[PDB]
């Protein structure tokens, strides 16, 4: 499975709503493989690492 470019974008603004500005939600879901389980994650405590 490969999200669309707008599922993507959807997926971006709908973390962001959370708080979290929109270089840092495309940086961690980078980090998470798009998975926004892990992208939240990683935004809550942090990178791997």
């Amino acid at each position: 499975t490969l999200v669309t470019g707008s599922e993507y974008e959807t997926m971006l603004t709908e973390i962001m709503s959370m708080g979290y500005e929109r270089e840092r939600v495309v940086a961690a879901l980078r980090a998470s493989y798009n998975n926004p389980h892990r992208a939240v994650e990683y935004l809550l405590t942090g990178i791997p690492g």
